[PDB]
């Protein structure tokens, strides 16, 4: 029922890569009549296996309207994560093709959807650690879902954060100062990355208005080594990504709330929900 044979997992096209993971469009066709359903299959990049095995345990224990649905596993030593395929892709591929279709009312509805999904993650005691628009999938012009949990970690009961040990290649331009300074990840660290994802959403994911592109015009040339140190100084000086063009005061003021230096001063995901919903008539 929840098992998927590798032989029936017919490879169609690549969907996204990482550094220890890759995602493909496959059709699970055990009848062989080409009538099976299209699925997304996450597997290891040619270890690292227990990392994906821990991701399976997380997505299996997740059931929400705004979280990509778990379908099952394909075992080989190796293992694959089988989920629902969302043909529109992520916001990164969707938004630049729909600048005319997606208005402020719609982006606000995506914000609510990203927040409800994130809040449900917070309730299950997890920290996402990779909240970016590239990981927010479009189900329709009305529905979005969180599509990757590759750096998601469980917060120890009664503890407020998770401390990352290794952290080989994390999205530093989406990171709060606690993460950059102490390798500590709170639910409030996820809030900050939402603010950044929101900025991307408001800029229709315009490539040259991305957090990386903009922060490197405030920091300048740096390379891997110094990137984080200069990033911390910028944020220490109160500097933040500016209000996107056409963004109203009310929305940017909710975005600024995610970006309070101290984890304890930042807004919650439930407050963002109520906050955005109040702007939707
Ligand atoms: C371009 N495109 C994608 C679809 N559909 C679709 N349905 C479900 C998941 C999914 N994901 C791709 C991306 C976004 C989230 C995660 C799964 N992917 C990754 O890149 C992970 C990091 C890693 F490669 F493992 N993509 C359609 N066009």
């Amino acid at each position: 029922p929840t098992h998927f044979e590798k032989r029936f997992l017919k490879r169609i096209r690549d969907l996204g890569e990482g550094h220890f993971g890759k995602v493909e469009l496959c059709r699970y066709d055990p009848e062989g009549d080409n009538t099976g359903e299209q699925v997304a299959v996450k597997s290891l990049k040619p270890n690292h296996i227990a990392d994906l095995k821990k991701e399976i345990e997380i997505l299996r224990n997740l059931y929400h309207e705004n979280i990509v649905k778990y379908k099952g596993i394909c075992t080989e030593n190796g293992i694959k994560l089988i989920m629902e395929f969302l043909p529109s892709g992520s916001l990164k591929e969707y938004l630049p093709k729909n600048k005319n279709k997606i208005n402020l009312k719609q982006q606000l509805k995506y914000a609510v959807q990203i927040c409800k999904g994130m809040d449900y993650l917070g309730s299950r005691q997890y920290v996402h650690r990779d909240l970016a628009a590239r990981n927010v999938l479009v189900e329709s012009e009305h529905q979005v879902k969180i599509g990757d949990f590759g750096l998601t970690k469980a917060i120890e009961t009664d503890k407020e954060y998770y401390t990352v040990k290794d952290d080989r290649d994390s999205p530093v331009f989406w990171y709060a100062p606690e993460c950059l300074m102490q390798s500590k990840f709170y639910i409030a660290s996820d809030v900050w990355s939402f603010g950044v994802t929101l900025h991307e959403l408001l800029t229709y994911c315009d490539s040259d208005s991305s957090p990386m592109a903009l922060f490197l015009k405030m920091i300048g040339p740096t390379h891997g080594q110094m990137t984080v140190t200069r990033l911390v100084n910028t944020l220490k000086e109160g500097k933040r990504l500016p209000c996107p063009p056409n963004c109203p005061d009310e929305v940017y003021q909710l975005m600024r709330k995610c970006w309070e230096f101290q984890p304890s001063n930042r807004t919650s995901f439930q407050n963002l929900i109520e906050g955005f919903e109040a702007l939707l008539k």
